């Protein structure tokens, strides 16, 4: 019938979102008091202890218990070093404790019972690191107990609850002369030989481990007292009563009570609150979900990865070159390259939808990824100061202008999608080439005071296959592409906007049987006009003397290299 | 014969913009000495006097004169207070350094001729406030100069041209006892009576001003001589040769040199070189060229100050707002007020393109109001946090509402176009009205996942006259201004730049029997559809039942107003 009563760990902690954001408040503005409200009563038949709730208010004075509720008082440590905390005797801090418990136990053996928190802040990665100990000491070590149950008393336990419901700052209470449930009290209990205690555990005729404190208490007070009766007082129909012995087995005091992590062994606890507290977390997630929204309700076919995966070079960081790259970020896009060779002028700004007066003289194709980072931190944009040798054009410096041609390749490559926003036919050539050497889509967009032109490189034909404009044109329409820059502002919003939501619908897969997707056509070439508001989607066949595509062309660049490259370049 | 020698002023500033900036460069890293080196042969047959050049090195040490310049030693006095610069005792100043002069030429009568320039500097606004001063002394004052001319010795003054040419720091020169062009000497003089002084004047018989600062050497060394001959040598032909006499008329020593403006009286000059060193002016300078080059070249006859001086209120700060505002700025549009009762949002900036992940939390359209003027500084930005009560909605708090309505009228009153940029059709409805009784043309901007639409209020239709979209339609359709504003990113970007070059083609005038300008149409409705890259321009008349332009509406809010409007609100 007899046993050696074994126990279960007294609390189980609840740390709050709340709590660790107080925390924080506390470090930018090295020991804390902590108070915490038990409740004995709400507990899930699931869990094994009394629940230990922590919030951004345990660390206030003012808590208001509800009526039956427990107040425990505590405290948390914390320190600045990662390494300090990692490096902490964990044995001889819980000792430091269970000492401190120790010296108010033989005052009042109701102010024996408390909980420690150690811990780590890392603000900056939203990182926290703690460990709950609950100091729990038994002396002398040596000192078990015999135990052997004692067929239920509902009276007396019931007699037991009320008490403790009423007298919330004892833990231990005891029977007088008269039978009456009173405080515990040396001389008394050494006589009437019963000892009630409000127990934290629901594990069956196991009680919580605060149960050695106590007892250690018990026997420094009445080292004569051998044979009691302990009363498992629980708020519930767990309440058990025992028939003790105090045995011996061989001043000791082991001490235990660090709280098993999540994952179930005795180490620090790690809880990574960025997801939920960093403003850039919390931003990035909304720019997913306006898509994942607008996908799910409008169109659940549409396909957001491959558009966000989507590495993208643009050519040219001017009116074209902001107004498109504004235009994949909201699409989802993540790697944006910038190169442009200028400097941001004075009449940039107004124009060219990234820059700033205070950014002027500034080298400009960095500066567009730096603009692009302040909209969303989390892009990965970039810019590089190159410049894009041009046709019909005495070769200057060839060493350094080499570089800019090999420079040019390595960008064409790392990347998915191409964007040629340049400003004369001239600077279209070489690195239309190049994409189509490299196996890269080609989407031009080219500006015209009236119009604008966008198409995509394949056959299909490319932007040298066949002229765009022709001589006996308007004169307001031969500006296409002609180094005409300034032209009507929504010129370039438009001509940037077509190109990249083509880019997006042909990114998307084909009906078989169809040259659409489930986005909507994928036309070869557009163009818009502004003085009739109207648009065109023709198609033009690779040309086979096509000065870039042909395969004359390809060839050339392929066996010779550069040596051809310089020579098509000069040639006028 | 006879006649009293009269004088002419002895230099002429030329204060250089590089001497303005140095002085500005000195006063942000009270006397500074200044050197000039003169040049008496280049000096135009239109000038009166030797010009004193002052540019960024006359504060420098090392000058580099030429051959035959004449190096002249001078200062600036700077004045940190413009009350102090203009109260300052010109006469006393003058007078302290004549003084100075005074004492150096009775020790050497080639160091009493210098310059002195007062000057108190704006450098905020980049003016510059200077007087330029050549100490004339006389004395005595009473002492004048009878002098009667002698027929040229062309031989003799070639001689001392030479002799100067070579003796650059000599101003004073005369002839020894085998007439030989020597440097002064009181006691030569007082026998040879012979002075030829190096003149800075052009005045046909009339030397410089600086000749009485030799007179006053002169008799203050030899008492006695009375009679003598001056030679008066330029570097050209007017050098005249004098018999003179020392009169007298009634030590006291009158004081002259200030220069005399450009407006021509004898008081400070005013240089303002914003235009020039301003960058915010320098700015402001090429945006408007980029217009005006651009109508140059390529359409002469667009009209540019009505677009610039077009006041543009913008009802809402959202994705099309920004995009809107930005291409207005494109265009020179200067006045823009921006109208938005949200805040930015996380997931605003890669959409709205006008905010930043750092502005987020923050009042929006104050914000886009500031984001402009970040763009360009001079722009007449503004936000006003306001909200536009919906139809068929419980009338809330209507006394702040009531004020809602007239802050919304004093709005749509001060501003020449409206622009409404809402989410759905229940906010389009009271600014529609307003702008309606108020005259003003409105632009309606409305987005779709797929499409957009944009139209003008006039008979012309409005957006409550016909339905834009009907029941029977597509599902990516029937989205249009329908509390959509996530989209695909290209359609605000399109419609945006279409509203816009819609408000500059309608604000041109009109071809008699036409309905389009040099800018082309003027459409009622454009429809854009990006599944497959279309445009349609729709026109509809005014309805005779719309609930917004309805004769019999108009007439309900003139008779009753407010009363009506809330009435008109609340129905459902
Ligand atoms: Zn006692
Ligand atoms: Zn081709
Ligand atoms: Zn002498
Ligand atoms: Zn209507």
């Amino acid at each position: 019938s007899e046993r050696v009563l074994s126990y279960a760990p007294a609390f189980k902690s609840f740390l709050d979102t709340s709590f660790f954001q107080e925390l924080s408040r506390l470090k930018l503005d090295t020991c804390q008091p902590l108070t915490v409200n038990l409740d004995l009563h709400n507990i899930p038949k699931s869990a094994d202890q009394v629940p230990l709730f922590l919030t951004n208010r345990s660390f206030e004075k003012h808590n208001n218990k509800r009526t039956n509720e427990v107040p425990l008082q505590g405290s948390i440590f914390n320190f600045n070093v990662l390494d300090e905390f990692k490096n902490l005797d964990k044995q001889l801090f819980l000792h430091q404790r269970a000492l401190e418990c120790w010296e108010d136990g033989i005052k009042d053996i109701n102010k024996c019972v408390s909980f420690v928190i150690i811990s780590f802040a890392d603000l900056k990665k939203y990182r926290f690191y703690y460990w709950l100990g609950v100091p729990c000491f038994q002396r002398p070590s040596s000192t078990v107990l015999h135990v052997r149950p004692e067929p239920s008393l509902k009276g007396l336990f019931s007699k037991c609850q009320k008490w403790f419901d009423v007298n919330y700052s004892k833990w231990v209470c005891i029977l007088d002369a008269d039978d009456e449930i009173v405080n515990y009290d040396k001389c008394i209990i050494r006589k009437t030989k019963v000892l009630a205690i409000r127990d934290t555990s629901t594990m069956e005729n196991v009680p919580s481990a605060l149960t050695k404190n106590f007892l250690s208490v018990l026997q420094y007070d009445v080292p004569d007292l051998i044979d009691f009766k302990l009363l498992i007082i629980r708020q519930n129909e767990g309440s058990f009563a025992l028939n003790a012995t105090f045995a011996s087995i061989d001043p000791d005091m082991k001490v235990s009570g660090w709280e098993r992590n999540v994952q179930g062994k005795l180490a620090p606890r790690v809880v990574d609150l960025s997801s939920l507290l960093d403003p850039l977390k919390i931003a990035d997630q909304s720019v997913d979900l306006n898509l994942k929204l607008m996908k799910w309700r409008i169109l659940p076919d549409l396909n957001l990865d491959i558009i966000k995966n989507t590495k993208v070079l643009l050519l040219g960081a001017g009116t074209l070159g902001c107004y498109v790259s504004r235009a994949l970020i909201a699409w989802g896009v993540r790697k944006i390259t910038f190169v442009d060779n200028g400097t941001v002028s004075y009449s940039n700004p107004v124009r060219q939808a990234l820059y700033n007066f205070e950014d002027c003289g500034k080298p400009k194709a960095e500066l567009a990824a730096a603009s692009l980072k302040r909209i969303f931190p989390l892009m990965d944009a970039t810019g590089v100061k190159l410049s894009i040798p041009m046709i019909g054009h005495k070769l200057v410096n060839e060493e350094a202008q080499h570089k800019d041609f090999d420079r040019l390749r390595a960008l064409i490559k790392e990347h998915d999608i191409i964007f040629l926003l340049v400003d004369s036919r001239e600077s279209r050539w070489l690195p239309s080439l190049l994409s189509n050497i490299e196996n890269k889509t080609v989407i031009n967009a080219a500006l015209g005071f009236d119009s604008y032109l966008v198409m995509r490189h394949g056959q299909l034909g490319c932007y040298f296959c066949h002229d765009v404009v022709a001589p006996t044109d308007s004169l307001t329409d031969r500006t296409l592409d002609q180094m005409c820059t300034v032209t009507r502002p929504g010129v370039a919003m438009m001509a940037s906007s077509l190109a990249v939501e083509l880019m997006t619908s042909l990114l998307q897969t084909k009906y078989s049987g169809s040259e659409t997707t489930v986005l909507g056509d994928i036309p070869h070439q557009i163009r818009g006009f502004l003085h009739n508001f109207s648009i065109l989607k023709l198609e033009t066949p690779a040309y086979e003397h096509c000065p870039a595509c042909s395969p004359k062309v390809i060839e050339a660049f392929t066996d010779l290299g550069w040596e051809f490259v310089k020579k098509a370049l000069e040639h006028p």
